[PDB]
């Protein structure tokens, strides 16, 4: 249905680097080298500029290498640990499809597999969650985005608590699902106390 | 004349949210949904993604819903608050083709309409000030780009006293005028007093 | 080979402004005027928006005017400074090229000229550093990026140490060097002191 199935935006910290890539090819790798091609689907860090880089943000970028391939699959999303180094996700709705706490963060280990997304699993939320209130399918929206460090952990385990702490990370938009959602939200009222103008 | 008739640029607080949305068809919406779609002509807020993100933002952007829908027709652009919650103009075009000051923020509440860009009074501005300087001609370049913002508003009667300060606007260019400035503009010269290139 | 043969950024100080400019035309312009088009190859500064800018970036985008052109031609790429102020540039390859420090910023002044990349002088530094090491060739990435400030130059003789210093600049990465860069880099092996995941 949608033109991409997810895009991809890379940071560093706190602060954005990079353009947005795009995917449509149903396999895409996001990888540490130097490959410009939007097209090709490889989605390269390593051509990334950021002078406000410092010197653990760039031995990071050093060891990201292969990365990370992340796999669409009828309605299931995998990442796969092609770096040397481990990367760490974050994703709602693994952590419902397992039974995790809401911000678990979970350790893909080099060479390791991993359903990140359950299309399925998904969908029941979407509709237990419409006759449960309009904030309660607007928070779904936090769904859809999938954040993912390389090397750096971050959380329960590690001194950095905020993936906004780790030196080279990426945020997953997967279209499917905000598309669907779309399709509820234009449909139901907004929130009960409405919102002031001034505070 | 050009591929789009503006850009859009989203904003919370003081840092750029998401990528810029570029406008053919000529009737937008913005609002706060979650549809990824770059063609549709719908720009939806609702999917963009910040960490950085806090409580006042958050529940802000859950009463944009419906938004703003800007109409353009023939020269001029109007704007239309389809949300529940008022949205705030700043727009020097409009400050004068009225009579207010230049920083004057104007309030679109719900239903309500205004058109915020006058293509035949800024056609005046431009030649009238070609005969009263360069930098004259170059501040032009200020009425071609309107800030709104959701819900909060700004400057005076409120706390908040810069756009800056509000938890989700837009910046939107107007590519039609900054064309014709453009054609100006390069048949000029530099200001008077010349620059150093060390302070 | 590829379809861009740069792509340029501009910033104020250090702060991302605007879209990233992609270059397939071999001559571009980055001037300071406010044509839109992203066909032409103009790349037009004078039309990104920013409330955070203050006075002296004002006064300084204002002088860019004619700005600087860009010649991309068989394997090199000359800078010609247009703007009616000079234009200073940090190229690691020029900085080679002739003998300079790797950090040195050379001057454009107003109407002259100046290869700022030698794509055979890097094409050496490429197979002289394969067996060199791995990490010898990943610095090389940082060869790939030119940055250029308008008016205020920055360095060894002025105030402005950083680039970040700077009211208005741009950074170009030139995607020819970055593909032949990643053909090499994707045959090779990380780092040798591995990397922790916790610290």
């Amino acid at each position: 249905e949608p033109a991409f199935w997810a895009s991809i935006a890379y940071y560093e910290l706190n602060c954005r680097v990079g353009e947005v890539f795009h995917c449509n090819n149903n396999s895409v790798i996001v990888d540490g080298f130097t490959n410009p091609s939007n097209n090709s689907d490889r989605c390269c860090l390593g051509q990334l500029s950021n002078v406000n880089r410092n010197s653990t943000i760039e031995n990071t970028r050093r060891h990201i290498g292969k990365g990370v391939h992340l796999y669409y699959v009828t309605g299931e999303v995998y990442a796969e640990c092609l770096s040397d180094s481990a990367i760490f996700v974050q994703s709602r709705n693994c952590n419902y499809q397992h039974g995790f706490h809401p911000s678990t963060v979970c350790k893909i280990p080099p060479g390791c597999s991993l359903k990140i997304f359950n299309n399925q699993e998904f969908a029941q939320l979407l509709s237990q969650s419409v006759n449960n209130g309009f904030e309660a399918v607007y928070e779904l929206t936090k769904m859809c985005t999938i954040r993912m460090s390389f090397v750096k952990g971050w959380g329960a385990e590690y001194h950095r608590q905020d993936v906004t702490s780790t030196p080279c990370w990426i945020e997953i938009h997967l279209h499917g699902p905000l598309q669907w959602l779309d399709k509820v939200l234009t449909q139901m009222g907004s929130p009960h106390n409405a919102i002031s103008s001034v505070s």
